[PDB]
């Protein structure tokens, strides 16, 4: 009946026998091969973790929460079939993920940029995958129900909720407050296994939470407990997310993705869920381990092995432009203008890549506690919300980040490359001293 | 000949005998009955740490920081004697603390506002005593070396340093970067003590810096611990050390130690070293148990009974001053229109408390990490300092945050003048609705 | 009403307002100035816990525990009123602990052998003058109700349970099994505190357990978690609590307080609640800092100063009986012998002092006997026995150590006395080498 | 020049250049696809660390070591290129493991058992061959130094450590005490991984250390710490090490490797090191990821396709033989017992298997404390000495070599029958009239 499972982050947790069934399916054993960071284990050799082990916790949470929620408050109304249909989304809201979790969506639109796939779009394909195939299993899923799940994976508006537990949509993805058990999991499991550190305590949230005016708040006495859940975030983007030799090895895979591409038909396993439970980490070792003699195979077992000896992509000159000039950058003609620099004075196009960073605190510019409503529990008083001018805390000093950093593949002609990165600043941009990150 | 200290912070300590027969000195021993965190321990039965562990962690990181600058940079003419001066300034920063430690310094504040006596000025009335009752194991220090020590505890400006090692100076009371091992410790220390998590890693800050400049420059890669460093002790801050029930119970202890001044001269204990060395937070127990029927002694023991039955001083709110009113505060002038509110409607002034609560990133206001001078393991030509974009992370929203506290003597009139704080609030000064505290 | 506090183990403890009730009282604050390691503080720095907040976390555990098991086996019976009598005999049991926990024992057998005093009958005193004290409090409990508690908190064998919840006796004070949630608590907080490490894990021992045959039988599974307790208690007392520096402080805090026992009454608080309730650790600070020109007092202010001057009673030497010679052992006679060969052979009989070490892992009876076990993997409600041929794991080498350990109080001569020892073992026992600690 | 990696376990991790090019080659990183537990990570999730960061704790553990003692004791002659081979023991120790580590072993042993190939064979080989490849970052290693490495790697008894340092051999690979950094590692390691607790601190055992008579002598008051790195890993595998569904999971993928050894030619892979450079735990994935049509490789896809969907092979009972009838018994002699027994009153005996599980305190039955010498500060004049029951008293294991005779099934619907065969067999077999197995109440 009733499962347990042993984590590092959440300890024992309970499945019962109707969760185990759709975890016992290659589907989801699928995500035992999908690294979780990608290609962070390059240069964090602590994080090994994979998908598979984060949506048990993700689980855990969204059932544990619901359950809190519907023993704590009766006439709330909330079914077996809610919580259930909660438990399926959060197991299975990571379910379309791809070989390097994000890397795979830019590797498809860099091959397919028409199609505009995305993760969680093939999340769906392969819910409804396993569905057919074992629909044993859901015999009690009803077609109302299973669209339920759906909604909740991808997560809705509070104007566009519904009747069906709109608190719900709270819980796996927050579309409202973005403070769900999602990022309750990764922000602890990745922090653990990167070996870094983080004030955030999700285990509050998780007890003393409540549901009021068809959405979840929390206590007054969290809001800084709630501060600290966007900080580990921009934190965890400061400090591994966006590690710059990463980046670095994330443009080899990609370009021997590319390069297997017409053989493989990598690009191509997203159309069938036949082909896409084949698709996963191990494509590298494949490549890697081919002995074919196909021109395409041998380029790409080049750069596998230029990873291997850390012969990697070398940085050449990083750009933080200023928020007065925010308005002038677009990835398309600033690439122009540096690849006609190269090309005008210099070497070939092919060397340099020019690569965003784009840094976002919570939802584009906004505050920390925004649009999340909070209770006392001394008075049983509506729902509040604090002012700017009540409460005070630390703060992103750029809450909006924009980096245009350059790499080369080639690690002979590095300077040139850098001092044509102020050439094109300065022209673009107008800036005539452009401060790069490398100042003189 | 030496000592092992199991520590549950720094595990196993190493203490030489040097230091040893400094900390078997009645006048060191004397920290095993002062609190580190003074009245904390009512509210976190955690925090049940005195100052005594806590100065043996200062004494053994600064030892061992130094002791490596010693063997990596034999240039720097640090001499065994050297050695010893920073480390005994690292045992004895805290010898001077008073009964509750800081609460102490406010209680003679009040008795003797003339003396402006602090802490500091006790460590080097102990420290005197402490050579003077135990001359035959300071027999190799001279009074250069002395004299030296008594500067590294009171820490010297950049500029007041000397050629007297003026690196030594950031080692144990750091009046440039305020990166101290002192901070290393209790930071550390209380975060474990406490319960609460903490960002900061201090044993990466001693591992990975250099002494260039006359002072100690870090690592590049350290420039993000270090401002956890500040952000670790402010989360404390906004969590433990400056707690409501905190400070009413403090000034519960305030009232009992003025009640039995004139009977016990406790704010003449600072005077002389025999009778300090007999004053400790012990004497909340003396006086709780005593047993004559002197007037002034009873009120004493009423307010000590009241803390054992939690009947404490009342919170009734605070508010947060805006940045723009911050000038226009004075302490004592707006003391004046709440004494006249109160006399007018509601009761007498000896029910309420005014509290001023000054909230500090660092000391002053300024962001200290723009006095850290850093090094990159590609040479720099010298030690820089980071420029605006060169790094961006979670900055205070206020650097000095003013809050005005009201705290009640009595527990029934916690609406009456929760009114006559907003009445003042709107007519000093301020806005026709004042949002404190408790506003919503 | 209820009330949550943060604990370093427990991370948030919830209190009900009737518990709250008696936590506020001037006997149970008492604990507050009461170290639960008595004199370990002085060899381990961490130790500073006191009793105060290792009660609170026996009552959270206590009443977690036995709430979760009504709220999973109805047909048990278990009232409220019954969750509300072993709650409070866990929050009381520690209450009648005197100065320095366990010491206290030892210094009033030693003063008034005829008593036979123990704190657990100082636990039951203060209970009851707590109740009559506070007349508001406590108005569900009846005369009836009065008595369980009580007899929860000493505990009773399985033959003398009763009719009324016979299981409960197994969570406060365990008699038949030892395994109780007291154990839970103090052996996870000494060892966060000291900075030791256990395998142990209560939690699982928690949640896993279940009520039949009138007592707690637990998961077949934990039969290696429930042999760690044990080994952790047996690591715990061979690593910090038996510590040799440990106890020659002990003996001089016991000297200090029997020359001031004609004073101060310190024994005889023990026959008025009235005196107890100020009887505390505080007591050795009001000792060493009284100016009275009792010769006691110097003598009691003498020990003190040698406390905080480091010159204690120095360890000479230690035997280990074999367990073939242990039958012909009689702690009188082998201390008279000593004595009169130190008086003969020697020098005065005050400066030896004969401390037996008694360490028994559980008498010699193994870890898992007289507990039930239930199999969660096959549906089943019956219990069985472990037998032990069917289980393997670790195991002390010597159930039951016996140990003469000698201090000397003066530190002047120590070969000497070390000699007569080892004559005396010769006379004593029939070895003619003695299997001595310091024979190389 | 020197590098700087993050690992949860050791903080920050300094490294040479020279060290960096050795870990910077394709031998080394193969490593990143071989799971450090095997199939545990199918049991406890926790557990996804691969040999690649387990051993780039080992060289930072047995290089710091090293050089500490080099930097405290220069009279013992400790050149540089003796801290140059140790450290590089530590990086290859584990160079030659194939996919799901010590899985691979039974399934050489169980295809060729006339070649009892081991992965230290295979280090050996893949670590020639990575000194091959990469000539250019061994120009300063000569054939004496490369037969020092080797030997670190694999241990030598204190009767066969030359005059070349010999303390050295207690660093990586331990055969007198079993204390090595190798140990110090992966106990912190698995536990943080697994989830799991430890008494021990191996900070305490690398700076209270001192090397005297040709060894690695301990600090005194670390003999209890010592007892606690026993009593780590004796708990360790109680829980995490041999879990019964974890060996099932074990059998599943050895049957499904046997089914396609003839068609991939999995067996020849330790022949030549190229074709070892391919092997890691990702042909797991190959195989189910294939397309052919073969006979063969669909029996093994099928035995795949029951480790997704949880059919596995489930665990039927255990016996623990008394310490008398441990002299009466033989592996190859009971399971013929227990064949007979099911093929004359039940099925065919293909369902079945017999599994005999090992459990050592040390290496064998030895109790390594009594291998480890000890030294005073306080008395640096008295020699070091061995525990003789002088403050010697600590939790020992009741057998110090644990027997169990554990039965599996390949059928789900025979557990109950088998398990009467397990009694029955036990009964003709040993002088016990009623059996009492694992499951027996
Ligand atoms: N070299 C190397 N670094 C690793 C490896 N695994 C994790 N890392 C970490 O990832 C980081 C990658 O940086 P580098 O390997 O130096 O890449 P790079 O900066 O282009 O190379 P350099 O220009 O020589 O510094 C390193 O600093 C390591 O801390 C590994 O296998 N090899
Ligand atoms: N001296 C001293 N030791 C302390 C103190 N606090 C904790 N300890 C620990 O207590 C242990 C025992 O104290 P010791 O000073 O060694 O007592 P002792 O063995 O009788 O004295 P010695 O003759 O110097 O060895 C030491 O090893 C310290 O690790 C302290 O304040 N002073
Ligand atoms: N009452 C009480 N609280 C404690 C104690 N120890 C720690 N605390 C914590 O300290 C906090 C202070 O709260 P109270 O002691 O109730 O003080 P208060 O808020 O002024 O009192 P109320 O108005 O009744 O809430 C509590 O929330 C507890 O979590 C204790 O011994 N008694
Ligand atoms: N079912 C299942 N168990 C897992 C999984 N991952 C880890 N485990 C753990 O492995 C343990 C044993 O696996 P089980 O699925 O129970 O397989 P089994 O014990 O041989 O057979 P059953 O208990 O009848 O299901 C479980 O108790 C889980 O804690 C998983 O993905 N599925
Ligand atoms: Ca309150
Ligand atoms: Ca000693
Ligand atoms: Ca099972
Ligand atoms: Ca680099
Ligand atoms: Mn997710
Ligand atoms: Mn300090
Ligand atoms: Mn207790
Ligand atoms: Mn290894």
């Amino acid at each position: 009946k009733s499962k347990r499972i042993q984590d590092p982050i959440h300890g024992l947790m309970e499945f019962d026998n109707w969760i185990v069934k759709f975890i016992d399916t290659e589907h989801f054993q699928r995500l035992r091969s999908i690294k979780q960071l990608g290609t962070t284990y390059y240069v964090y050799p602590g994080a090994s973790h994979n998908r598979f082990e984060h949506c048990l916790g993700v689980a855990y949470l969204a059932h544990s929460l619901v359950k809190r929620i519907r023993e704590t408050q009766h006439d709330l109304g909330c079914s077996d079939k809610d919580l259930k249909c909660v438990t399926l989304a959060a197991l299975c809201h990571d379910l379309g993920h791809g070989p390097f979790s994000h890397l795979f969506e830019v590797f498809i639109k860099m091959r397919r940029p028409d199609r505009k796939w995305t993760h969680e779009e093939a999340s769906i394909m392969m819910f409804d995958d396993l569905l057919k195939e074992h629909k044993e299993i859901a015999y009690d899923l009803d077609d109302e129900d299973k669209l339920f799940i759906k909604d909740l994976i991808t997560g809705k508006k509070p104007e566009d909720t519904g009747n069906r537990s709109p608190y719900l949509f709270d819980v796996v993805a927050n579309k409202r407050n973005s403070i769900d058990v999602d990022k309750f999991d990764y922000l602890a499991r990745d922090c653990y296994y990167l070996g870094m550190k983080s004030v955030f305590d999700f285990s509050r949230l998780m007890n003393y939470s409540r549901v009021s005016d068809d959405q979840i708040t929390y206590d007054f006495k969290e809001s800084y407990n709630i501060y600290e859940l966007f900080h580990t975030r921009y934190s965890l983007h400061k400090k591994a997310y966006n590690h710059r030799v990463g980046k670095a090895i994330d443009y080899m895979i990609l370009d021997a993705l590319i390069a297997a591409d017409p053989v493989l038909e990598i690009s191509k396993s997203i159309d069938k869920p036949s082909e896409y439970l084949k698709m996963d980490d191990t494509i590298l070792n494949r490549i890697e381990y081919s002995d074919s003699d196909d021109p395409d195979l041998k380029k790409s077992k080049e750069i596998i092995r230029r990873i291997r000896k850390r012969d990697l992509y070398k940085f050449v000159d990083e750009f933080l432009v200023p928020k007065d000039l925010k308005g002038k950058f677009e990835k398309d003609k600033i690439t122009k203008i540096i690849t006609d620099q190269l090309e005008h004075d210099g070497l070939k196009k092919e060397y340099v890549i020019v690569d965003i960073l784009i840094l976002n605190y919570g939802k584009k510019e906004e505050n920390p506690i925004d649009n999340v409503k909070f209770y006392d529990k001394n008075q049983p008083l509506k729902v509040f919300k604090l002012e700017s001018s009540q409460v005070s805390y630390l703060v992103p000093e750029l809450f909006e980040e924009l980096n245009i950093r350059i790499f080369t593949r080639n690690r002979d002609k590095i300077k040139q490359i850098r001092k044509c990165f102020k050439e094109s600043l300065t022209k673009f941009f107008g800036i005539p001293e452009p401060k790069t990150y490398y100042t003189r």
